[PDB]
């Protein structure tokens, strides 16, 4: 295992967001050109064993744990959302749920706080917005995900998502009604895994509605705002209610939130 990995992502411009919106309330929409200059991305979701390495070094208590309740998705114990007492990173589903049977899967009831302190102790940061959707790109242009416009390629799963009637019944077709682990499901064009599905992620950026078409290079997003962007869709996501699991898609929480299908990827300018 080589969980901590990142990989290089290309020097590049790209197309952000889409002219053909699917939820236009999002702000996916303008399309609009973007620069990155090169820099490094986890090829996968911050892991159980990772963040348990980061506790372990720094003795730091997350937002859930503090708080003494993060949301859990009814399905696993909205409507569909209750705040479950004593839920968090280690108990994902309330007190008498574990992780020592899943220590390879994406670390959950984070918030963008413990987010960024987890980066920040590694020696790296999250991602901006436009980082995370230029590499969930992988590469392409234009489509829908990572590897192109079908959701099932040559037949097979590339991504953890929901199958079945959600939210009653999850079929577990891809092999996975919760999470999977980290290293799961093919890697898109630059090696990335589960950039879509599987947890949602946590980006810098402040959340906003309003873009410009202006071309722009290496943007932050908005200077202030009251809750911060998360990329890529779950583990939860079905086209019925859902559809975000494109690379284009985007919601927000505030920053202090945390819940069992959110997590993580760090990234960073240079190599740590
Ligand atoms: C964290 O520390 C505990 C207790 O010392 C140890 O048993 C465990 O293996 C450590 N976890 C990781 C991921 O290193
Ligand atoms: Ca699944
Ligand atoms: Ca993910």
């Amino acid at each position: 295992l080589a969980h901590s990995k990142m990989v290089p992502i290309p020097a590049g411009v790209f197309t952000m967001g889409t002219d053909d919106p699917q939820i236009k309330q999002d702000g996916e929409a303008p399309a609009r050109r973007v620069t990155i200059d090169a820099f490094y991305m986890d090829a996968y979701e911050v892991s159980n064993t990772e963040f348990e390495k980061f506790v372990n070094s720094t003795g730091y208590l997350t937002e859930a744990e503090k708080f003494g309740d993060s949301f859990v998705f009814e399905g696993m114990l909205a409507p569909w959302w209750l705040p479950v007492k004593g839920a968090n990173w280690r108990h994902p589903e309330g007190p008498d749920s574990t992780i020592l049977h899943r220590p390879d899967h994406p670390v959950l009831h984070v918030s963008w706080n413990d987010a960024v302190a987890y980066c920040t102790w590694a020696g790296k940061r999250l991602p901006t917005e436009a980082e995370w959707e230029y590499s969930c790109r992988g590469g392409l242009h234009n489509r829908l995900f990572p590897w192109g416009n079908k959701l099932q390629p040559k037949g097979q799963h590339y991504a953890n998502i929901w199958q079945g009637e959600f939210p009653v019944t999850n079929t577990g077709e891809d092999g996975f009604q919760g999470t999977a682990p980290v290293d799961a499901f093919p890697p898109n064009g630059y090696g990335l895994y589960n950039i879509v599905g599987n947890a949602w992620e946590w980006t810098s950026d402040w959340w906003t509605v309003h873009h410009s078409v202006e071309e722009t290079l290496n943007p932050k997003g908005p200077p202030s705002g009251k809750d911060r962007v998360k990329k890529g869709g779950s583990y939860m996501c079905h086209r019925s209610y859902c559809y975000r699991y494109r690379c284009a898609a985007r919601s927000q929480n505030t920053p202090d939130s945390s819940a069992s299908n959110l997590g993580f990827r760090c990234a960073a300018d240079r190599l740590p």
